[PDB]
């Protein structure tokens, strides 16, 4: 959705969220340190300007006088006070609620209280609302389910049918009229009336066919169930998103979930693949790890100027898309072996990404005639990882480590005859 200030949320949000770092165990200091570190590590200069509180910030036992109250032990100066400290640092503050009767962690949530919660958030100086999908009451349940492989039984190729899912929405069903759309729309409407602009991030896990109506409601929408810091989830989410890229443009981006850079058992190669594809798919990019514990190597990864410029491109709204699946036939839904060959235009040139989904070194070749928007010829090519000029190339071939991604920026045409 377009926001009144004409820029906030047009390109993917960039920041840091407490969830993958701390889950439910958060307090002010964790945000103050995250913020100090975003500034001092140069991440803010790179573009990461949201410090986002996720679940577990409020007094858990209920609303206090009709309002969600900050847990004052965790936030001794309140959300408003944190907001002031964060705003002073040149950052933005995100908070979290749920379109249900309690948050996913069981805290007070916003369904039916949108106008009061939106006013509190606005009055606190909150800039971003991640809005979750837990605890939807029976009366607010959707009639149908949408074909979401993360939740519903699928046949081969991630397909849904009536026989597998009796409640699958009939063809032509308008998801904008669903209860999910209403629940989210109600918070959209509530925020819109406040003077302080808050962007809405729709944490709906790819449910309710949010791809078709999300752009009328918020600036981003989760398109899958929660990421986990392993390769299985990286490929799971990559595969799901690869089929949903047509919903991604300015003001409205599929959210491939929070970054796991720094976390779990992802190797350096997997981490690169994960960040590069998240950036290229123009998901919001929300760091999800303790920045004090993050290696300078992962910090440099996050600051990749080319991946960020591409993600943040203000002329080209579409993301990089798969042009060739690779091991499988094009358009093959496959959780372990998603589309390998990706490209999209940008102001800086064409970004090309080649994901080695195999667990052994493989040679991957970017061939210009295969890439939409390119043609046979010679282009200047730059390695995105090293920033190295690779020269004027008729194609680009690399030995790509297991689970790694070769990433190049294809520049202006060169050396003709
Ligand atoms: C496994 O399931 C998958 C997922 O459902 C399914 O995938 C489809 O596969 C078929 C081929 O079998 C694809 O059909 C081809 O489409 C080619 C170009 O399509 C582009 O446009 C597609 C249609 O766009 C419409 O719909 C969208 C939303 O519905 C809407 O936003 C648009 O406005 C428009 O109305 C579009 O779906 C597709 O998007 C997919 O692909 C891009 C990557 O290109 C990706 O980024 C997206 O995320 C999404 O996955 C894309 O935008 C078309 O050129 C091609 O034509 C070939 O054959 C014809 C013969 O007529 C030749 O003329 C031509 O030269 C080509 O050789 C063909 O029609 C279809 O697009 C896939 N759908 C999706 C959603 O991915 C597989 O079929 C399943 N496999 C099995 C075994 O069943
Ligand atoms: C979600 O909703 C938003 C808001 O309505 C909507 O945003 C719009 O996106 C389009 C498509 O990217 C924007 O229009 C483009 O703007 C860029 C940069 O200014 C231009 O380069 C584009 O022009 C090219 O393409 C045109 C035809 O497609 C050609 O006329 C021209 O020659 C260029 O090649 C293009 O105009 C538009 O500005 C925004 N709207 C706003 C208000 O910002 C978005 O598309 C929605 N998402 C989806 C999936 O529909
Ligand atoms: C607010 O947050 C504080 C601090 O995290 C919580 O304090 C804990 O309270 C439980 C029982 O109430 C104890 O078991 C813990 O030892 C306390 N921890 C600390 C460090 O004080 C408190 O529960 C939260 N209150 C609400 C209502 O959300
Ligand atoms: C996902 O794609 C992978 C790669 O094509 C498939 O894995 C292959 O499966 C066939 C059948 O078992 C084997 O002959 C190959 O040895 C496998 N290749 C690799 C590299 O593992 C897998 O079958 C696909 N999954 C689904 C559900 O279709
Ligand atoms: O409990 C908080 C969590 O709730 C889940 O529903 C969500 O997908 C996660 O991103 C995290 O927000």
């Amino acid at each position: 959705i377009v926001m009144p200030d004409g820029v906030t949320g047009k390109v993917p949000s960039l920041g840091w969220n407490s969830w993958n770092a701390y889950h439910c165990d958060i307090d002010e200091s964790k945000f103050l340190s995250a913020a100090e570190l975003i500034v001092s590590s140069g991440l803010l200069d790179a573009g990461y300007n949201y410090v986002n509180i996720d679940d577990c910030w409020s007094m858990k036992d209920g609303r206090v006088d009709g309002h969600i109250a900050p847990n004052a032990t965790r936030f001794p100066d309140g959300i408003d006070g944190l907001a002031k400290k964060v705003h002073a640092l040149g950052l933005k503050l995100g908070i979290y609620s749920t379109a249900g009767t309690a948050t996913c962690a069981g805290y007070p949530a916003s369904l039916g209280y949108e106008d009061v919660d939106a006013a509190d958030f606005a009055d606190w100086g909150v800039d971003y609302l991640k809005y979750d999908n837990c605890n939807v009451p029976s009366d607010w349940q959707d009639e149908y389910v949408a074909c979401n492989p993360d939740f519903v039984k699928t046949g081969p190729n991630g397909t849904c049918t009536t026989a597998l899912d009796p409640t699958l929405a009939p063809p032509g069903y308008d998801w904008s009229t669903s209860k999910s759309a209403e629940r989210f729309g109600a918070m959209r409407n509530a925020l819109a009336k406040q003077s302080h602009e808050i962007v809405l991030s729709m944490c709906i896990w790819g449910q309710a066919d949010v791809f078709s109506w999300g752009n009328s409601t918020g600036i981003s929408w989760r398109m899958s169930d929660d990421i986990s810091p392993n390769w299985g989830s990286v490929t799971r989410i990559l595969n799901l998103n690869s089929f949903k890229l047509n919903s991604v443009d300015f003001w409205g981006h599929n959210d491939a979930d929070m970054l796991e850079v720094g976390n779990g058992n992802l190797t350096a190669a997997e981490t690169r693949t994960h960040f590069a594809l998240w950036a290229a798919m123009k998901s919001p990019l929300l760091i999800g790890t303790d920045l004090a514990q993050l290696s300078q190597n992962n910090i440099n990864l996050l600051k990749n100027k080319h991946l960020l410029a591409f993600n943040q491109d203000s002329v080209y709204g579409q993301p990089a898309t798969p042009y060739k699946w690779g091991i499988n036939p094009d358009w093959t839904f496959n959780v372990t072996y998603p589309a390998e060959f990706w490209a999209g235009p940008s102001s800086k040139g064409h970004l090309v990404l080649m994901v080695n989904t195999l667990d052994i070194t493989a040679t991957k070749e970017a061939k210009w005639n295969e890439i939409p928007g390119l043609s046979a010829g010679h282009y200047e090519v730059r390695d995105v990882w090293s920033d190295k000029d690779l020269g004027c190339l008729s194609s680009y071939k690399a030995a790509v480590a297991a689970h790694d991604t070769a990433v190049i920026l294809v520049g202006k045409k060169c050396q003709r005859w």
